[PDB]
């Protein structure tokens, strides 16, 4: 009893507290700190909230039984919820402070749980040395139900924040596997399926140019939308300047050394590109000046094999 009144009001506080954060993610100024995403706090949130599961557990389980046992029952779910309390504020100011919407979002989710762990404190009250028959343990099972639908809620709305936090991630990520499938079969000892003409492989190297500026930018962005469209049209602009250069490559009219260079440049080409987007996916996951900065360097490495490729293509007409 005497801790079901002290937990109510450090809960109180504990919700006032994230109403505090609210505030803040609302008026566009919970920032990130330094260079971290969601995934630096994503599992602390995940495991402490199923520790408030089994904390649910004990609080129906101590409902009947010591005085001593009901009031650690409560003690202990008041400091797990304090503790997901205070890792959901840090993972929703992890999303920065243009992401001000889900933020919030987050934040009232553990407001949520917050809230009905005030509830089922009180069922416990209410309960305390009733038996079976008594309409306040039916109440208790009951709050107890309310409360882990809340925390699975919590749990649905943290996979959707992360969902949303790598769907570009895991798009860039099938697009390096594509290029891969590409290169290995550029690299085949198989023939392409016709021949081209040095004019197409020039046009479609110079595509590389244009998609590599497009990933240059959605690194620099960390835009999870910019991502995506990086992805499609990597993938398109590898696909294609492989293809335009094993077909002008194995034409008849191009002499083995030509082709040699060519083919060796679309591998270099390819693999520099790999690289680069090697690169974002690590950017994507610690955005610093300087991790993206290191960007640059990476496209002038890709420019230099483009240049390789045009020169070998002018050397084929």
């Amino acid at each position: 009893t005497q801790a079901c009144i002290t937990a109510a009001s450090a809960v109180s506080g504990i919700i006032a507290d994230l109403d505090t954060t609210i505030m803040f993610a609302t008026a566009g100024t919970l920032n990130r700190e330094g260079a971290e995403t969601f995934a630096d706090h994503r599992e602390g949130i995940l495991k402490t909230a199923k520790v408030l599961v089994e904390d649910t557990k004990v609080l129906v389980q101590n409902a009947a039984g010591s005085q001593e046992k009901l009031a650690q029952a409560a003690q202990s779910s008041v400091a797990t919820i304090t503790r997901l309390a205070d890792v959901v504020k840090l993972g929703a100011a992890s999303l920065g402070a243009e992401d001000p919407e889900t933020q919030v979002v987050l934040i009232n989710a553990v407001k949520d749980v917050a809230k009905a762990l005030g509830d089922l404190i009180s069922a416990t009250k209410a309960a305390a040395g009733k038996v079976g028959d008594d309409p306040a343990v039916w109440q208790l099972k009951n709050s107890a139900k309310v409360m882990v639908t809340n925390v699975t809620s919590l749990l649905k709305t943290v996979k959707a924040v992360e969902d949303e936090a790598t769907k570009g991630t895991r798009a860039l990520e099938a697009t390096t596997e594509h290029i891969r499938q590409e290169l290995a079969v550029f690299c085949s000892p198989e023939p392409p399926a016709k021949t081209s003409t040095p004019e197409d492989f020039i046009r479609m190297t110079k595509g590389i140019t244009m998609a590599t500026a497009k990933a240059v930018a959605a690194g620099n962005s960390c835009r999870q939308e910019d991502v995506i469209a990086t992805a499609n049209l990597s993938r398109r602009a590898i696909a294609d300047m492989l293809r335009a250069c094993k077909e002008a490559a194995f034409h008849p009219e191009v002499a083995p050394d030509v082709r040699l260079r060519a083919l060796h440049y679309g591998r270099e080409c390819a693999n520099g590109y790999l690289e680069l987007l090697d690169h974002v996916l690590l950017t994507l996951q610690k955005p610093n000046p300087d991790l993206k900065q290191q960007l640059t360097g990476h496209s002038k490495r890709v420019a230099g094999s483009v240049t390789e490729l045009i020169q070998a293509a002018e050397a084929m007409k």
